[PDB]
């Protein structure tokens, strides 16, 4: 009876944002290490995210939905205080964190879906309105970033105490084969479903060092994630706006490295968005192969994760680009984390009604 | 010894934005019609620029910048309403009113240059802070719209009051011509200046009908405006990042025209931009052949002010795309005009200190 107090305490520590090459100069570089750590660091993350869900108005705190998502938090945090006066040196009191860890993951699995019936009824109860989507919009990017960086934490632990891969992460990332793969799988995907698909160029440019493969630091997992949600959408356009053609166009991505950036475009020629339905397409509340994802909304959390993005601009009648943007350098690629302040609070205090433009 | 009575007036009532069909179901369509409506509207226009300058901080307020521009404002409110009383008919009443409009857009002519100085003044004489910056943007862009859709009116009435085009408006404006005489005009300096310059392609995408030349209803001078400046930019960029090697490659322009947008893109390789500093492009306070202008923050006020946008996206070490997205259709060209509200109030309400993220 005791998890306000808790989430009161470590709800006043903020989360400390990890770069990847903190996560690359890191089997057994101790895990007590990790152990220690994790026991201090998992707890401020998940009673952050918990400490903004607490403060939803009550007509979206009472559905079964962040209720059922925020009883599942509430006991993870107490699954892992269990370890917070244990002993490291004990070869077992840290096998115990792996496995809790483990369950911990796995009892949040259906985040998504839960949270997304919890928007349904939104829709339906009260309606989606400009304000109810923007803060929906705000609390659901929050709430999955703070995710995806929790996961990435207990991967990390877990893969590298069950060479080339440092738990979840590549040192040496060939982009051009993730995009190869990702497009595979879509291709499959699509072929199946309708039959025909598009073909794929793939084009690089390495700015200082013009023939040299692209390599970089990464969590290939989320490029893969990116690369592939964004080939599913370019196919069914591409498809979909040619079945009465018979050209088909292809798929061209390009890759380029600069000084800072590393940038990957994926060009298609599905007839393009209306600017004005741009916009909708990250949005949780309006967009609730296709259908299941959150996969343009969720997929951006996953390049802004890394001080990355993840942009599309479309031409209505001829195609769309689709560019994710991440940092070249590992110096650069640092945890973007939420955090809750006075200054996080004042973002729920929307009263929009008439507003500055007519 | 009154101007804040009629600020006081006026800024009571909210302008009124014109379609550009209500522009083109428009010499002698009467301007009796012209000259009753732009009594009220122009007064009314001016007044709310000159009510949301007065509640900028005095710091900016008391700038011989400000506080110039704020005088001529005060005058051209003033010039105008000489003929609030007066009565058509009289064939000398109303050319008294088009003499009084050249008059007060000549007073207003070297705006840009004289903000862009309280813009140094204050960088100098306060500092370069991100909400400083946020709310000089806020202010310029809104106060250069108002400004943009003043001097429509008056142009419309100027030279349609001295067949094919009817204003400033073109009911049937070629675009691809436009670029090619902003891409001519871009080159010329481009030539005498680095005596060398990129080529120029254009395509075409029709999509509803594959060959016709794509036409539009809309201001041919704002729309050579955008290319001109885009057009700088990515000569410049090219140019410059190929100085050491022969190959030049060309500015290629894609004009598509879907079933409501009007899609321009011009690409370059002129080896693009971090994304990082992208967002600062379109800044008057950061951004304080080149050199002048307000280049990009400015086209991108000509493309909003009908409802269009002008975005860039770069891809670091190889080029960029600069996208001009216009309304196709002249029942979607509606002037965007900025009102004074409470809503519009809170905006420079900004008491940033310590954000929402770490
Ligand atoms: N390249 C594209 N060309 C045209 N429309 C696109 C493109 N990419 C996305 N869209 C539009 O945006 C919406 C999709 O965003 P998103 O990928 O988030 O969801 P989805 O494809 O519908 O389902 P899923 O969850 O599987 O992704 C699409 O439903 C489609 O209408
Ligand atoms: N296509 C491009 N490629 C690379 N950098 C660009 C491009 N377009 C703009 N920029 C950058 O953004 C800045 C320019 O924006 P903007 O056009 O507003 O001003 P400017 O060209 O410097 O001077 P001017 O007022 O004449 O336009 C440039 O100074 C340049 O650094
Ligand atoms: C041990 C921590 C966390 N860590 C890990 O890789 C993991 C496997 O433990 C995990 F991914 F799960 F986090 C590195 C980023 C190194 N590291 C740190 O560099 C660190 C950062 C801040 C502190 C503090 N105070 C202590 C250590
Ligand atoms: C006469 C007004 C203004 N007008 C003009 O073209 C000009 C030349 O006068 C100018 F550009 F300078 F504005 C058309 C948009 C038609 N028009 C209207 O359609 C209108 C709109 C609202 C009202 C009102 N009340 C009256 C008329
Ligand atoms: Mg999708
Ligand atoms: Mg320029």
């Amino acid at each position: 009876g005791s998890a306000p107090k808790y989430i009161e305490h470590f709800s006043k520590f903020s989360p400390s944002p990890l770069s990847m090459k903190q996560f690359l100069d890191f089997s057994n570089a101790c895990e007590k290490t990790s152990f220690t750590f994790l026991r201090q660091e998992l707890p401020v993350r998940l009673a952050n995210i918990m400490k903004e869900i607490n403060l939803l108005p009550d007509r979206v705190l009472s559905t079964p939905s962040v209720q059922l998502v925020q009883s599942w938090y509430v006991q993870s945090l107490l699954d892992i205080m269990e370890f917070l006066d244990k002993d490291p040196e004990d070869h077992r009191t840290l096998s115990q964190f792996t496995d809790a860890l483990v369950t911990i993951r796995n009892r949040h699995n259906d985040v998504v879906p839960t949270m997304a019936q919890g928007v349904l009824e939104y829709k339906d109860t009260y309606g989606d309105d400009p304000v109810s989507n923007q803060n929906i919009q705000y609390f659901l990017d929050r709430f999955y970033l703070s995710r995806i960086s929790i996961r990435m934490l207990i991967n990390q632990h877990t893969l590298i105490f069950d060479p080339k891969h440092i738990g979840s992460i590549d040192p040496n990332c060939n982009v051009s084969e993730v995009v190869k793969d990702a497009y595979d799988m879509a291709k499959l995907l699509c072929d199946k479903y309708y039959m025909a698909s598009p073909d794929l160029e793939i084009q690089e440019i390495n700015a200082a060092n013009s023939k040299q493969p692209i390599h970089m630091v990464y969590v290939p997992s989320h490029l893969y994630h990116m690369l592939f949600e964004l080939f599913k959408n370019a196919m069914r356009a591409t498809v979909e706006s040619h079945e009465s053609s018979l050209i088909l166009p292809p798929i061209k991505v390009m890759v380029a490295l600069g000084e800072e950036d590393l940038s990957i475009k994926m060009s298609d020629r599905g007839g393009g968005v209306p600017l004005r339905k741009i916009e909708r397409l990250f949005s949780y509340m309006y967009s609730t192969l296709a259908g299941f994802g959150y996969g343009l909304p969720i997929s951006r959390l996953y390049a802004k994760y890394f001080q990355g993005d993840l942009q599309l601009f479309s031409m209505e009648g001829f195609g769309t680009d689709a560019v994710i943007y991440l940092k070249a350098l590992s110096t650069d690629s640092v945890e973007r984390l939420p955090v809750y302040n006075k200054s996080a609070w004042r973002h729920y205090q929307t009263i929009q009604e008439a507003g500055d433009w007519c």
